C-alpha cells in the first residue's frame, strides 16, 4: 500500500570524472552512478491518477539545473534586483547529458506506460521503479531539443486547453532534425538552422490534425509570435555554451501545408535568465566552427484568445517556463510513500 508524496530525490548519472564538461563535473559532484541492473515492477490491473502540471519531481529538476548553471554558466555581469554584479566569465566546455531521478528508502516512482498518455487522469498500466529515464536538461524556448519521442501517437498536453493562457506541449512521435551552425570564417554572431522543410510541414500537418481532435475541427492555423521578449519570440537554445535565437518565422506559417529551411540566427551575449533573476551578459562567441545537430521531439504553443466565435484557432510558437520543459519528459512520473 502506498499514497501519494512528496520527498527530496537524489540523482544518479554517466558522468566522467576526468571530463571539464560542466554538465559531467556537476553530476560527478551532485550524482552517485547508475544502476546496471534497475528493477521495474508492473503493478497488476492498478488504476493511479497522474498531474504532470502538479508534480514536485518537476520543481527539483528545475532546482538541479539551476544550480548547475549558476556554477557552470556565470557571466561577465549580472543584473539583479537593481544591484550589479561583475565577475570573471570563461568560455567552458557545455554538452547536457542524461540525469535519472531517484526515490529514496520507503519511497517508490510510479511510471504511466499507457500509450497516448496526456499527462492527467487515471493511467492502466503502471510500473514501480526507483529512477526516471536519463533526462538531459535542455534548457530552450519554441522547440523541445533532444527530449523523448512519444511512441505512439502525437500527444497534446495542457493543464487545460480551454484556457489560453496555460501552454500547451506537443509531443512529436517522430523526430525532425535541426541543423544550427555559426560558420568559421563579416559578423562573428550570424548563424543559421538548417531543416529538412518535406520532414517539417508533414509533422506539422499531422499536429494540425491531432489539434483538430480537440478543438472540435476546427481550423488550425500558425502564426509566428505576436510580441514579447527575444527569448520567446525566437527559439532560444545553448549550443556549446553559446546561446542561439532563430527566427521560426518560416517554420510556423500555414502555407505549405519541399526544399531545405534555412532559418537565421544570432549568438547573442546579452540575455534574459530563465532562472528568473534579471540580465546577464557573457562572452563574445569562440571562434571556429559552432556547430550543434539536435532533434525535435517537442513544440511549445500558446493559443490565440477571443476566437470563440469564428472556426479557426491560432496557435504560436511559445515557452520560457522552463519548468515546462522538464514536464515534457516527467508527465509519466509520480512519487509516492510505501509502507
Ligand atoms: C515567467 C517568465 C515570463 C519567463 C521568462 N523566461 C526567460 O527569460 C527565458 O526562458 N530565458 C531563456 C534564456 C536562455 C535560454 Br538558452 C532560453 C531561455 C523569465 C521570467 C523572469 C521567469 N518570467
Ligand atoms: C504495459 O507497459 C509495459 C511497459 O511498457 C508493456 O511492456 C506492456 O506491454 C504494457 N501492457 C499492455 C497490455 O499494454
Ligand atoms: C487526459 O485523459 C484524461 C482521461 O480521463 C482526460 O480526463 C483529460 O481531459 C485528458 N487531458 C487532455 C489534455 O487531453
Ligand atoms: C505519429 O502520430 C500520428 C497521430 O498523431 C500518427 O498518425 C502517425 O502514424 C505517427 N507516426 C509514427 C511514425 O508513428
Ligand atoms: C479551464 O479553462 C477555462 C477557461 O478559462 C475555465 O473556464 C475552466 O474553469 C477551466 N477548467 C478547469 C477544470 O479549471
Ligand atoms: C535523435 O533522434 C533519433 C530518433 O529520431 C534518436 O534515435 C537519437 O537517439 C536522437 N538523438 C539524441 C536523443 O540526441
Ligand atoms: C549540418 O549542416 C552543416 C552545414 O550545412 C553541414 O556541414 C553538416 O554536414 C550538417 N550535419 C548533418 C548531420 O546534417
Ligand atoms: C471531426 O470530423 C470527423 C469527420 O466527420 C468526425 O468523425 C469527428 O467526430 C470530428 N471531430 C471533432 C472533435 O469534432
Ligand atoms: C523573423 O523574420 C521575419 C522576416 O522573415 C521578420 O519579419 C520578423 O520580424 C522576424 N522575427 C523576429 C522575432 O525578429
Ligand atoms: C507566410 O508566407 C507567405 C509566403 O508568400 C508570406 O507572404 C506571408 O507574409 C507569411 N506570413 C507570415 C510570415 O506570417
Ligand atoms: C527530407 O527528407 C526526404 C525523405 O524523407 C528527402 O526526400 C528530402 O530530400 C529531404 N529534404 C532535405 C531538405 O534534405
Ligand atoms: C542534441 O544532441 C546532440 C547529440 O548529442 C548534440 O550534438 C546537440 O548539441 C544537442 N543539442 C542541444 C541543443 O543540446
Amino acid at each position: 500500500v502506498w499514497k501519494d508524496a512528496d520527498t527530496t530525490l537524489f540523482c544518479a548519472s554517466d558522468a566522467k570524472a576526468h571530463e571539464t564538461e560542466v554538465h559531467n563535473v556537476w553530476a560527478t559532484h551532485a550524482c552517485v552512478p547508475t544502476d546496471p541492473n534497475p528493477q521495474e515492477i508492473h503493478l497488476e490491473n492498478v488504476t493511479e491518477n497522474f498531474n504532470m502540471w502538479k508534480n514536485n519531481m518537476v520543481e527539483q529538476m528545475q532546482e538541479d539545473v539551476i544550480s548547475l548553471w549558476d556554477q557552470s554558466l556565470q557571466p561577465c555581469v549580472k543584473l539583479t534586483g537593481g544591484s550589479v554584479i561583475k565577475q570573471a566569465c570563461p568560455k567552458i566546455s557545455f554538452d547536457p547529458i542524461p540525469i535519472h531521478y531517484c526515490t529514496p528508502a520507503g519511497y517508490v516512482i510510479l511510471k504511466c506506460n499507457d500509450k497516448n498518455f496526456n499527462g492527467t487522469g487515471p493511467c492502466k498500466n503502471v510500473s514501480s521503479v526507483q529512477c526516471t529515464h536519463g533526462i538531459k536538461p535542455v534548457v530552450s524556448t519554441q522547440l523541445l531539443l533532444n527530449g523523448s519521442l512519444a511512441e505512439e501517437e502525437i500527444i497534446i498536453r495542457s493543464e487545460n486547453l480551454t484556457n489560453n493562457a496555460k501552454t500547451i506541449i506537443v509531443h512529436l512521435n517522430k523526430s525532425v532534425e535541426i541543423n544550427c551552425t555559426r560558420p568559421s570564417n563579416g559578423d562573428i554572431r550570424k548563424a543559421y538552422c538548417e531543416i529538412n522543410g518535406t520532414k517539417w510541414n508533414k509533422v506539422l500537418k499531422q499536429v494540425t490534425e491531432k489539434l483538430k481532435e480537440h478543438f472540435n475541427n476546427k481550423t488550425i492555423i500558425f502564426q509566428p509570435p505576436s510580441g514579447g521578449d527575444l527569448e520567446i519570440t525566437m527559439h532560444s537554445f545553448n549550443c556549446r555554451g553559446e546561446f542561439f535565437y532563430c527566427n521560426t518565422t518560416q517554420l510556423f506559417n500555414n502555407t505549405c501545408i519541399n526544399g531545405t529551411i534555412t532559418l537565421p540566427c544570432k549568438i547573442k551575449q546579452i540575455i534574459n535568465m530563465w532562472q528568473g533573476t534579471g540580465q546577464a551578459m557573457y562572452a563574445p562567441p569562440i571562434d571556429g566552427k559552432i556547430n550543434c545537430v539536435s532533434n525535435i521531439t517537442g513544440i511549445l504553443l500558446t493559443r490565440d484568445g477571443g476566437a470563440n466565435n469564428t472556426s479557426n484557432e491560432t496557435f504560436r510558437p511559445g515557452g520560457g517556463n522552463i519548468k515546462d520543459n522538464w514536464r515534457s519528459e516527467l508527465y509519466k512520473y509520480k512519487v509516492v510513500q510505501i509502507e
